[PDB]
């Protein structure tokens, strides 16, 4: 069978914690009062969930409104326990509240108001800076939950919300996070297609925080090339031919050697020998200002098949990319 694997680092974090910290499914629900927030408008819809503009007439105060589809309840205590447990830490999403309608029985996630900038305008205007000091926000959320013991599974841009005229970041959509404990075999069944590691891809299931950085360097390939999605797999086998055709072939058998994974007969067919290209190969002129020898280095160091040998987010934060902003702090 495959090869075991823990994380380089947090690996007992949960461990050393009371076992109530990660046992979601012994958690008791505190209700607040529905009648405390009125809905105003329709944000959005998202597969798990509605997301609508809310007040809380209690004090005046603009919110954000998470309606839940139907989920199993376990799924649904394991994000509010995810949620308190990073309540406070950097650019998390802070959760304020949990209702359920009486009569629908359906529970409602009450947030922080953040707006969000167009996407448009923010696009057009970014900037090498904006989005080196972006990606630091990002990694500053990233070490905080991974520091506490908790994967997102889900880094991707709709799961970043930025608010340009304050400067100001949020990483949300916690519904997938999961628990990190080593030896713990988890589904592969998670994250978009675009964004997910090769570990998934190949079924290896002993994953861990790691799984997070490649999703990050999916994101940053995609701003500084400015080509979204930058992997753009037709299905979860072709995920990994689009992977392959960039990171080369002989990695991947190198890793799947190394982990003694067994590899589904199609890939067999599908997969072929490929070069490790260059990134020079996707640099235009219209893409040239936000690319440098930092970003190139620090993207090769994400974006590695062994999950092992990816920078920790704490590695990510002190790479020559970040320098200028780390000085402005
Ligand atoms: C508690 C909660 N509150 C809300 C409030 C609204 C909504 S929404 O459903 O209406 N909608 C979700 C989708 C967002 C778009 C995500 N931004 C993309 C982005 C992300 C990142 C970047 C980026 C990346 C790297 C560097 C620089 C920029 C860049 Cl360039 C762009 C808009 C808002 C849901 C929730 S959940």
């Amino acid at each position: 069978g495959p090869v075991p694997s823990r994380a380089r680092v947090y690996t007992d974090v949960n461990t050393h914690r009371p076992r109530e910290y990660w046992d979601y499914e012994s958690h008791v629900v505190e209700w607040g009062n529905q009648d405390d927030y009125q809905l105003v408008r329709k944000l959005g819809r998202g597969k798990y969930s509605e997301v609508f503009e809310a007040i809380n007439i209690t004090n005046n105060e603009k919110v954000v409104v998470k309606i839940l589809k139907p989920v199993k309840k376990k799924k649904i205590k394991r994000e509010i326990k995810i949620l308190e447990n990073l309540r406070g830490g950097p650019n998390i999403i802070t959760l304020a509240d949990i209702v359920k309608d009486p009569v629908s029985r359906t529970p409602a996630l009450v947030f922080e108001h953040v707006n969000n900038t167009d996407f448009k305008q923010l696009y057009q205007t970014l900037t090498d800076y904006d989005i080196r000091f972006y990606m630091y926000e990002i990694l500053k959320a990233l070490d905080y939950c991974h520091s506490m013991g908790i994967m997102h599974r889900d880094v991707k841009p709709h799961n970043v919300m930025i608010d340009h005229e304050h400067r100001k970041l949020r990483l949300i959509d916690w519904g997938l996070a999961e628990f990190y404990h080593p030896g713990q075999e988890y589904n592969v069944r998670v994250a978009s297609r675009y964004f997910k590691g090769p570990e998934l891809l190949v079924d290896y299931q002993m994953y861990d925080y790691s799984l997070d950085m490649w999703s990050l360097g999916c994101m940053l390939a995609s701003m500084i090339f400015r080509k979204e999605p930058f992997f753009h797999g037709h299905d979860n086998y072709d995920q990994l031919v689009r992977i392959a055709k960039v990171l080369g072939t002989e990695d991947l058998y190198d890793y799947i050697d190394k982990y003694n994974i067994e590899l589904d007969p199609r890939f067999n067919d599908i997969l072929g020998r490929h070069s490790r290209k260059r990134w020079e190969r996707f640099v235009h002129s219209e893409n040239q200002h936000l690319v440098s020898p930092e970003a190139l280095d620090f993207l090769d160091k994400l974006l590695r098949y062994d999950h092992q040998s990816r920078l920790t987010a704490r590695e990510a934060m002190e790479h020559p990319y970040f320098y200028t902003v780390v000085k402005d702090q």
